[PDB]
């Protein structure tokens, strides 16, 4: 902890910077790599499964918006996440909202917040990588481009990056571009989902914002089913204030607050997604995992994976694999053999 107490006194993206390049450093020299993964790497082997047609080692992994330009693709691996997301990406490059951009709220440990290198760079990167997990492409829309314009950038995009991902994630969810959270109409939608599908042959899914109606979100998955879409992520990062512990809330202004507050909506949230477009379609939850327990009411309640980026800067390098065994413990506590047979146990049972 005396590394965060160093951190957190530091501007919060400015310390992200710092950790990010030594995340990338870590990458260069292969055999620390190793050592990272030889110091922590049995992952029980029962933790892995296969969704939407991609099998995935283990359900926790990185949500988007660490690396948005996809530079430390290979660092990954030996922090042990079982899959990987790389930033949300617009066709064309963009410069993200100016500063200050990101706030720290501690006694939540919450956080709140499209900069981007464009499709270009990450294709490079992929074009010279040999992937020790399976990595995901997370889709955006320039901020620059019009609303009719948009459809034409989601599909322009998808071509790009499409056969070089392993799954594609269309992002209409997160609060920090105007007008982008219109978009998630079911009616503007299906020309963006839609296009995107016949573009590229890897599975494409679409990213939900938690601060949806409970009709819309019935709406949206019954796009998805029609759509014959992979899956549905949620949540992204709401825009509501409420239940904050962290002073001086209202001056921070515009933003998606993350983490623990947004837990409650998440689960309410991937709840019923799973009930209506469960066998149809794979869930994953994202936001505010942070302990086993919690990722345990995830995915018994039917989510096949689970991203989150809070838990990251709060709980440290371990903290990846201690979800993993806790999980693991959980399943042989259950008698299970593998992830798919404990998904949706906790509704099933119902
Ligand atoms: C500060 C911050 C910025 C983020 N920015 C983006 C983003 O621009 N695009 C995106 O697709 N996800 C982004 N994410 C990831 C989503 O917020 C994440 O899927 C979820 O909503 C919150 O995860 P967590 O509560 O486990 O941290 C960001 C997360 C954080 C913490």
């Amino acid at each position: 902890p005396l590394v965060r107490r160093l951190l957190f006194l530091i501007p919060p993206e400015h310390a992200h910077k710092l950790v990010f390049a030594v995340l990338r450093g870590v990458a260069a020299v292969a055999p620390v790599r190793r050592l990272l993964r030889r110091l922590l790497g049995p992952t029980d082997p029962v933790l892995a499964s296969t969704v939407f047609g991609v099998r995935f080692p283990a359900p926790l992994g990185l949500a988007a918006g660490f690396d948005k330009d996809g530079t430390a693709l290979s660092s990954w691996g030996a922090m042990g996440f079982g899959y990987a997301e790389i930033g949300t990406v617009t066709a064309h490059p963009q410069p993200g909202n100016p500063a200050p951009r990101l706030f720290r709220l501690a006694d939540d440990r919450a956080l709140l917040n499209f900069n981007n290198h464009g499709a270009r760079a990450l294709a490079i990167r992929l074009a010279r990588h040999r992937p020790e997990i399976p990595i995901g492409v997370n889709i955006g829309k320039t901020k620059k481009t019009p609303a009719g314009d948009a459809v034409n950038d989601y599909r322009a995009s998808a071509r790009m990056v499409g056969p070089l991902a392993s799954y594609l994630v269309v992002n209409v969810s997160s609060p920090n571009t105007p007008g982008l959270r219109d978009l998630q109409a079911v009616e503007s939608l299906r020309p963006i989902l839609s296009a995107v599908r016949a573009e590229t042959s890897t599975p494409v899914l679409v990213k939900i914002a938690p601060d949806l109606s409970d009709s819309d979100l019935d709406d949206i998955a019954d796009l998805a089913v029609e759509l014959d879409l992979a899956g549905i992520v949620a949540t992204n990062t709401t825009v509501s204030r409420d239940g904050l512990t962290t002073p001086g809330v209202d001056r921070l202004g515009p933003g998606g607050i993350s983490g623990p507050p947004l837990a409650q909506r998440a689960v309410q949230v991937l709840r019923r997604l799973y009930d209506r477009v469960g066998d149809r379609l794979a869930l994953i939850s994202v936001g505010g995992i942070e302990t086993a327990d919690d990722a345990w009411e995830r995915i018994t309640a039917g989510a096949s994976l689970l991203q989150g980026y809070t838990g990251f800067i709060y709980g440290g390098e371990r903290w990846a694999k201690d979800i993993h065994e806790g999980i693991a413990r959980r399943l042989h506590d259950g008698g299970f053999g593998s992830l798919h047979e404990a998904v949706g146990s906790a509704r099933r049972r119902q």
